[PDB]
């Protein structure tokens, strides 16, 4: 916005700078006849400050100019040891330029001038973020990783750079090649980097080496979702046991992958990281076969037992609402349109009997079990929701903002059964609704998870409630249109749009052609009404008949075209909240441990196939 | 389960006692230095048993180690004659781990040491199971066949290993070779077994041995659906009689192919299996004239013939359940509620005028029908499938289940009848809707009818036991929201809802829109109930939108592809069936005798065939 607009700016008046000042303009142009008469000139302004700071090396040095940037070293050598001085490329220095460049020729006489490798462009440009558009990092040798340049790296390392440097960030050289988008050429680059570790005395390995969120190089490209890395770093980590002809044991190692409890995991920054590409990983062969065995064994159990028992809280739930105490009213029928005959008890003649006793059991185990809803997920839902993730697991989405409005409506039916309100079935009728409907979300995890059945579900939903924005103004001119041709009528031969919230609320109900069209047939209707009504029902059955073929097409978009799983990512992220929940003793952990095998304290995995 | 926990924890068992004694170590690592020592310091315990029982020679061949394997024979020659003595891996010997390792040179080394070419590797993880990757039989040639080696499988004859060895399940290594996964190399290493079959004096060739299921390779291949190696062993049972041009007269063996009426023949074993590649055999040449030669000729005539009679016998129960006898009831109505005018007659009562005695012709044709079905299908799913086949061939067809409890609900009719009990309505009436749903059976026997029927049909039990899972959790909670909203209210104006069982069967009727919303228009109704019910019908809707969108996708769109291949197959189990149950008077033996030709007691089938 305000900031897009002050770097196109900064451009122009960059190369409007670099036109009114001739030694700016012969180092771009390359002008070498032009650069011999100003510099004899006696040394007019050599510490030149262009638009981003910039020296006339900078320039000699961006567009290339091999045979200009030389003039400007023997007349003047301190200009190889000048940043850039503005906060937008804040300490670029040349020799970060050259080697973007891939400038052979100018980065050795660079070197030969004694240039500094270990220089950090600090500037607002050379930070990760969405709004820049390369993240190269802060060093000489990390810009020459990046542009794929093995000719550069060899000769910096030589010169002394240092590959153990890292960012403001945290990020090291090994760090940054992750985040690169061509994957292939990083992966060659990963190695050359790593050939250069000699360095047996460091106290860590270069690729253990943690940011300053503590990710290593292979979490990172896990978070990452960069699936080539993720299985060249992967080598690292396998065992092959024993091959007997077509069969393999292969024994993964499981450290940095499975949760134990004190530190995140791999699985729940894969959750968290919400991207498209780091579900990928969830692919991957020694954690496919991962979330598959704890969500055969002890999650989805876990997941159907508890289901279970809130079955039996909702029907002890139903039954409290079935017997509720009701007595004949003691008024007279005020207006021919009142109906009721029974109203509620009062509190002290609602429990006088043996059989409100056994009641008042099973309320008080509904209030008991309305406050444990509270007292486990109000923690949930802030750390869930807006901390980590929202909406992208089985039992997931409406289902947290559902179950917490239902203990909500149970605890306001306890203060009104205490001080004796009237309309106590306003909030038990929420509750029926709301606590029913849970129990569609706990069926479906009692399903074999096809990779298009969750998000096929979801979908739906979703193109419904966008249907149901669009037929709220054809509902409102409908409705408004039969309620003032009904206006002038006796509503006691048809009485479908009486008042303005009926005719709302019929217009609704005959456009789903849930109740029949209004007619009587023994008195004349109003002539507006037929060809109103005519002009509904061909609207209603068209637009009722579009969102079935709308549903359609737009399944078809997400199951061929869109190509995204969602169905690992919403089972490690249920099995993720049932493992917090449970107790150790309950949750044996998953694959089997050392120090009885002889390999240490890691859990591996063995993992055993036919190559065919 | 515990059997994995139990089958990894050996492998790293395995890896440990490697890594423990130095023996093991060393022959694991070919450092075939440390042989040479451990031998020099004393003649130890080189008999020792690791975790799969297995000693240093199982090891040296295990890790494909040409030198290692040397030393350990030249020092102690009788480690070839041991097999490994645990469970898992019970009767292997080294020479059965080199043959499958493919290590030529090692194979020399043991047969010039006499290795035992017939011991019988009876472990655990060599027996056909579906936890197994391998099936490779249980003798040497048949490892050797099984990873499709010819140089070992040549070698292994020379040495005097018995071609016709059995596993203890009975198949010979022609058998195992059809269940093996790569079809085109199995037919190579088929046609080189039957090659050193030159000794031929034993009553049945290696073709013609069965295993403990009394099949045949030839059988084997079809009901397995090889379809590669089907084709490949029909030539040995063709027989071309002449070639005029283009045409060819090929001439077919039908022995194992036709119903013998003895033995369980080909036809028989593809219908009354669980495989979809099997079905695929119907397709093949000798097979497909066949069907369509008994079907066109008498499966057709005879399956129209019964349709036909069990159409009138439907019809003559219809209007014995019409005429039914009843009287005007005795006592005066209690309530009214009471709806009720008539009652059933008494035996004395049910058979005293003229139109009585041609009803109980009726009744007795009724009667005398159901008795024949009890005969001819209960004597068939006793002896045949006892109560394993009476649930396995439902996938087949459910109209056996059908028909059978339909014989009961006339059985049930006629025991009421006699003891004059009352609430004969209750057996008739499933009686009435098994009994004319059955005629749907027939249906199979039209080309108009069959493959659209097969759609029609075809319903999935992955999504509609979903659907009516989550229809029962909408119509448990919305009713008893409908319910307690209008429990105050007075039920003659809408009485949709007056107890709990009928607001159960009105929320089903209003879910699946087949009655109208309640309404009056000439009272209040309750606040609650509008928003309860426009929640109510938005649910109702979504659901049957789910329900489409379900039955779009990848069984019908299987189906729909399908259908003509499925009709076909259901000709086929007709037809079997027929032949069967009808007597060998009415359905004459297919093909041709060829005793009067010159061609044994065989019956032949002619084809005749364009190449073009
Ligand atoms: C009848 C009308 C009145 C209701 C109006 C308000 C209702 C909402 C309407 C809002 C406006 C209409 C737009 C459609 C909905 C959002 C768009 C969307 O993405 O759809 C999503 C629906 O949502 C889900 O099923 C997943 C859960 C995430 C969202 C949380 C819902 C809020 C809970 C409160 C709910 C109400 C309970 C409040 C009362 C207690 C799914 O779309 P998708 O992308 O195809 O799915 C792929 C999943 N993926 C994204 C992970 C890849
Ligand atoms: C999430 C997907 C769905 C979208 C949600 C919204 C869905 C729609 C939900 C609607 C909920 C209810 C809204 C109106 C309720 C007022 C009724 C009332 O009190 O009547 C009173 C009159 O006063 C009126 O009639 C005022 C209504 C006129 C304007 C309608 C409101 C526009 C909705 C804003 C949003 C629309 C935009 C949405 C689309 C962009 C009483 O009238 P009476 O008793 O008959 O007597 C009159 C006296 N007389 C006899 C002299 C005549
Ligand atoms: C696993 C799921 C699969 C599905 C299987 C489901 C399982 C089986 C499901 C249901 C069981 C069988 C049906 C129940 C019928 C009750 C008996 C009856 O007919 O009513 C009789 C009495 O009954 C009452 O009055 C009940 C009063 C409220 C009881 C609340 C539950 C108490 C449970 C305690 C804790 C539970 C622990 C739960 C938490 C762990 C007759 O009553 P009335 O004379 O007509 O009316 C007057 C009553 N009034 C005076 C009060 C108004
Ligand atoms: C004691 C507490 C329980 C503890 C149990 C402990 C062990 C539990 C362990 C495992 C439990 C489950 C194992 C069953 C086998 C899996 C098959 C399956 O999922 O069906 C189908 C899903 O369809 C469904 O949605 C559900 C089908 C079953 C009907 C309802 C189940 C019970 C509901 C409540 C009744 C009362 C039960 C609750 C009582 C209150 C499979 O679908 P599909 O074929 O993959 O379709 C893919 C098609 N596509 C590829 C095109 C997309
Ligand atoms: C191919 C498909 C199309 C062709 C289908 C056939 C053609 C169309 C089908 C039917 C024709 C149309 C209706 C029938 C005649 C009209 C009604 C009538 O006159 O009946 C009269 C009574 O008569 C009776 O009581 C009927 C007895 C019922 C059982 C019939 C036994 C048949 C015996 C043969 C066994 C067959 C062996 C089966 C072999 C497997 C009516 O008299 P009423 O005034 O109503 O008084 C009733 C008093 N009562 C209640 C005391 C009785
Ligand atoms: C009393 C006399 C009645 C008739 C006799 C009894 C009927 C028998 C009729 C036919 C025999 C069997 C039919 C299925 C064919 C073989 C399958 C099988 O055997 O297993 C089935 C057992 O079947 C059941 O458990 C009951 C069926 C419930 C149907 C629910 C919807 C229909 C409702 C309509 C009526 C509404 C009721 C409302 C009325 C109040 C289910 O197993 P599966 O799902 O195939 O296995 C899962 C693996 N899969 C996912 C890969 C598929
Ligand atoms: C109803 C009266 C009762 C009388 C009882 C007495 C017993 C005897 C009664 C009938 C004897 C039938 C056997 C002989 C004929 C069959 C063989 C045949 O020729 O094939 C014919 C088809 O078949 C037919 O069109 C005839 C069907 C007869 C009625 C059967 C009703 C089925 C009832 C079940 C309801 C099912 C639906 C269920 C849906 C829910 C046609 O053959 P084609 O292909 O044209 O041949 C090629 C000829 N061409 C080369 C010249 C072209
Ligand atoms: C698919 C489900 C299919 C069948 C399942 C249910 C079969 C029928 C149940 C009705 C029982 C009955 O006869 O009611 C009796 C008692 O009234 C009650 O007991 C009310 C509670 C019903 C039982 C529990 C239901 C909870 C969910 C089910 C738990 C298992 C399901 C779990 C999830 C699948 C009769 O009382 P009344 O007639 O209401 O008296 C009204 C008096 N009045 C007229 C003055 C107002
Ligand atoms: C004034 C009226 C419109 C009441 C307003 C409340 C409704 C807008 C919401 C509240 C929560 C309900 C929901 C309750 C649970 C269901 C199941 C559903 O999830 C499933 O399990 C079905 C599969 C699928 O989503 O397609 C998602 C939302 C739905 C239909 C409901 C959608 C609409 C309801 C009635
Ligand atoms: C599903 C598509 C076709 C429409 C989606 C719009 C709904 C989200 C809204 C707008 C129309 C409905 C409304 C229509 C009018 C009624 C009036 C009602 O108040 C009364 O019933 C008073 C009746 C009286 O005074 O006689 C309150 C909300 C309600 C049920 C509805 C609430 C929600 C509904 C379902
Ligand atoms: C006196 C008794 C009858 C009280 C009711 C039983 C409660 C002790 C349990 C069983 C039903 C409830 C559960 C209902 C559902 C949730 C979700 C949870 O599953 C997940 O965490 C995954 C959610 C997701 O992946 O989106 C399992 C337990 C929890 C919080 C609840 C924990 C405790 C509750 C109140
Ligand atoms: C006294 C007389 C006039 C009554 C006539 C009796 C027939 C109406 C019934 C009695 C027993 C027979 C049935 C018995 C069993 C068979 C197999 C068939 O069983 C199946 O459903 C096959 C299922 C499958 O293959 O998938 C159903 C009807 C049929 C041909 C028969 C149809 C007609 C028959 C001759
Ligand atoms: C359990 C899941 C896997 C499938 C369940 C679906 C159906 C088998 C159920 C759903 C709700 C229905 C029931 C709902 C309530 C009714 C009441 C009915 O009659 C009464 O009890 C009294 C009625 C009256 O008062 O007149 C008996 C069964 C019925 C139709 C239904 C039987 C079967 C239905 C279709
Ligand atoms: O059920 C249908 C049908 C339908 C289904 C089967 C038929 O035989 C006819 C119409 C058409 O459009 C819809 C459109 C919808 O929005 C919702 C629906 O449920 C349907
Ligand atoms: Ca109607
Ligand atoms: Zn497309």
């Amino acid at each position: 916005e305000s900031w897009a607009q002050s770097r196109d700016e900064q451009n122009l008046l960059q190369q409007k700078r670099i036109w009114e000042s001739p030694l700016l303009l012969a180092a771009k142009d390359n002008d070498v006849q032009a650069l011999n008469k100003l510099l004899k000139y006696e040394d007019c302004k050599v510490h030149q400050r262009g638009a981003m700071g910039e020296t006339a090396l900078h320039i000699a040095a961006l567009y290339d100019n091999l045979e200009a940037a030389m003039v400007l070293m023997e007349a003047a050598p301190e200009l190889v040891f000048e940043p850039m001085t503005s906060e937008l490329y804040e300490g670029q220095t040349a020799l970060h330029i050259a080697v973007v460049n891939q400038n052979m020729n100018l980065v050795r006489a660079l070197l030969a001038r004694r240039a500094s490798v270990s220089a950090r462009a600090t500037g607002t440009a050379f930070r990760r973020s969405p709004c820049n558009l390369i993240y190269f990092g802060e060093h000489p040798l990390s810009f020459a990783a990046c542009v794929n340049s093995e000719e550069i790296v060899r000769l910096l390392i030589e010169h002394g750079a240092d590959i153990r440097a890292q960012d403001s960030l945290g990020n090291t050289v090994l760090h940054i090649l992750i985040l690169q988008p061509n994957k292939t050429f990083a992966c060659q680059m990963y190695n050359l980097l790593l050939s250069y570790d000699r360095h047996g005395d460091h106290l860590q390995p270069l690729d253990l080496v943690p940011n300053h969120q503590g990710l290593t190089p292979f979490k990172l490209a896990g978070v990452e979702g960069n699936t080539v890395m993720f299985q060249h770093l992967m080598q690292k980590r396998k065992h092959t046991q024993w091959t007997y002809g077509p069969l393999t044991s292969t024994l993964y190692d499981l450290t940095e992958i499975d949760s134990s409890g004190d530190e995140q995991s791999l699985l729940e920054l894969i959750i968290t990281t919400k991207k498209r590409e780091a579900r990928q990983i969830l692919d991957q062969t020694p954690v496919k076969e991962l979330v598959s065995l704890k969500w055969k064994r002890y999650g989805r159990p876990y997941f159907c037992m508890l289901g279970a028992i809130y079955l039996l809280y909702i029907i002890c739930f139903t039954m409290c609402c079935i017997y509720r105490p009701l007595k004949p009213r003691t008024n007279n029928r005020t207006s021919p349109r009142d109906n009721t005959l029974l109203q509620q008890k009062l509190l002290q003649e609602a429990y006088m009997t043996p059989k409100d006793d056994i009641r008042l059991v099973g309320e008080l185990v509904t209030v008991i079990g309305a406050i444990i809803i509270l007292l486990v997920e109000v923690p949930d839902i802030f750390r869930m929701g807006v901390t980590r993730f929202f909406g992208q697991t089985i039992l997931g989405g409406p289902f947290h903002v559902l179950i917490i409005t239902y203990a909500f409506m149970v605890l306001v039916t306890m203060v009104m059964r205490l001080i004796s309100a009237s309309g106590e079935v306003v909030p038990m009728s929420f509750a029926l609704v709301l606590g029913w409907c849970n129990v569609m979300y706990f069926a479906r995890g009692f399903q074999m998870l096809g990779p298009f059945t969750i998000m096929i579900q979801k979908m739906i939903f979703g193109d419904l409630m966008r249907f149901c924005w669009l037929m709220a103004v054809v509902i409102l001119g409908f409705a408004s249109a039969f309620y003032i041709i009904f206006q002038t009528e006796d509503p006691e031969e048809l009485g479908h749009f009486y008042d303005y919230p009926m005719a709302l609320f019929s217009t609704f109900e005959l456009f789903l052609t849930i109740i029949d069209g209004p007619a009587n047939y023994n008195v004349d209707l109003p002539f507006m009404y037929s060809i109103t009504y005519a002009a509904f029902a061909i609207i209603a059955t068209l637009l009722m008949l579009n969102l079935l073929i709308a549903m359609m097409g737009d399944t078809h978009w997400r199951v061929a075209h869109e190509r995204d799983e969602l169905w690992r990512a919403q089972i490690v992220a249920t099995t993720v909240m049932l493992e917090r929940k449970l107790p150790r003793c309950l949750w044996p952990r998953s694959g089997i441990c050392g120090r009885e095998y002889g390999l240490g304290d890691r859990w591996f995995l063995r993992v055993e196939d036919r190559q065919d």
